[PDB]
């Protein structure tokens, strides 16, 4: 009987952490629509990415970016001005600043990248699919590294790509919104796990958070399970460990939450 | 032991139909930043809530009303045209035909009503406030009506209201996705209450869906738990019921999940 109610535990846990990144992901699947028919003044496009961010302080960032002249085929006008790259593409990003009610902009960085802080960009332009990225770290003004993750879409219409646009997590706030919830009479840890197995929240210990699953037997394990998309139980000394693979939005990666209760 | 198992197994359902909503809630959200600082050809506006019905068949309709000449200033030129009062108001709405894959657009009907089917409209206009509307008829061409729920937004923004943005659950649809998932060992049923006691699903009997409570008592009781916000629990003749009030996005009225298990 004890078995039963931690695991429906584990999964009544794993329903409030997809419905958390259900929410931002459909926030950012809402956005795009306007914008696949439409080109506004870049202007009054930054505006509405910087009023996600004001009436919503779950989110650290809000960002766009076009593939070149995608927008209004006008890039050489803002070349080398604040939100844009030196030809002028349209990158903003808006993002916290010193205070929450600080809105900060500046141009979208490592759209052009093969390592993961430009898988933001590259995977949506690739796949052509929705998209949460894994844990990773961006720079922003003032040379601070910001550890997020990012719910992306692609501008994707008429069979054509046309850039992306995303959502951030500060993964800092994760953790404190989740990593340290108690999952069972005030007692275990919740884990958060990406497909690449990358913990974007740990209860156990919160400086793992950012780091893949350290052991080399553990990860494979995990790689191998995780995207079969079942359910699936490990005991550890102390715990027994539930992982439930989820999906966020239409992006059919599995991400998986950690439940984790003392065997007592 | 048996007790805790269903209680938890309640509010993992719960969780399950909070995403559910929320997903949708999340589109309707984010669709609005656009078109608060932007006012793109009304015919592009059209094509980007058909396209949220294209590639999203959980949804039955995409509506967007403005207040008059908010969008451009401009409805005298639009009067007496599809999606469009006799004075030209800009209120587009797109829904499911006679297939799935058939959108139709007409005008969106009683946004001016102070009845129930009005409501969409009326009360984002008068509180300022995200709203899932309670279940209500709406008529659309052919003189079928189609009973739903309405996920609503107010195009909001420096203080003033230009308008709304809504998105509808077909509760057809909301009865088989939800309304017969059996909650416990493939037995017991499940109902989803909105806020003034109407059933949006009901797993006891489908003919209840779009009806109010019918016992004086019990829905007198409904209405004082429901909005207080903490989890409740009753006895019948061979169940035990849980109810649990959770929000949909940012709207402050309560919703209820009905979780009801068999006392065998
Ligand atoms: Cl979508
Ligand atoms: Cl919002």
């Amino acid at each position: 009987h004890h078995h039963h109610h931690m695991e429906i535990t584990a999964e009544r846990w794993t329903y409030e952490v997809k419905d958390y990144l259900d929410t931002g992901m459909g926030i950012i699947r809402g956005f795009r629509f306007p914008l696949l028919f439409s080109a506004p003044p870049r202007n009054q496009i930054i505006a509405a990415l910087r009023e996600i961010l004001k009436v919503n302080d779950h989110y650290f960032g809000a960002r766009l970016a076009y593939e070149p002249n995608s927008l209004d085929g006008n890039d050489l006008e803002f070349q080398n001005t604040l939100g844009h790259d030196s030809t002028g593409r349209f990158i903003p990003y808006l993002h916290r600043g010193q205070t929450k009610e600080e809105i900060v902009l500046e141009d979208a960085k490592y759209y052009d990248s093969l390592g993961p802080e430009g898988d933001w960009y590259q995977v949506p332009k690739k796949t052509k699919s929705h998209y949460a990225t894994d844990p990773y770290y961006y720079e922003i003004k003032g040379k601070v590294k910001i550890l997020m993750m990012s719910l992306m879409v692609p501008l994707y219409v008429n069979d054509q790509f046309y850039g992306v646009a995303g959502l951030d997590y500060q993964l800092e706030e994760l953790q404190q919104r989740i990593g340290v919830k108690k999952p069972f009479q005030d007692l275990g840890y919740l884990t958060l796990i990406s497909p690449k197995g990358i913990y974007a929240v740990n209860g156990f210990d919160s400086n793992r958070v950012g780091e893949k699953i350290s052991d080399a037997k553990e990860l494979e394990y995990y790689l191998s399970k995780s995207q079969e998309g079942e359910k699936f139980t490990t005991d550890s000394d102390g715990y027994t460990h539930y992982y439930f693979p989820f999906h966020i939005g239409k992006d059919k990666r599995y991400w998986v939450m950690q439940v984790s209760i003392p065997n007592s």
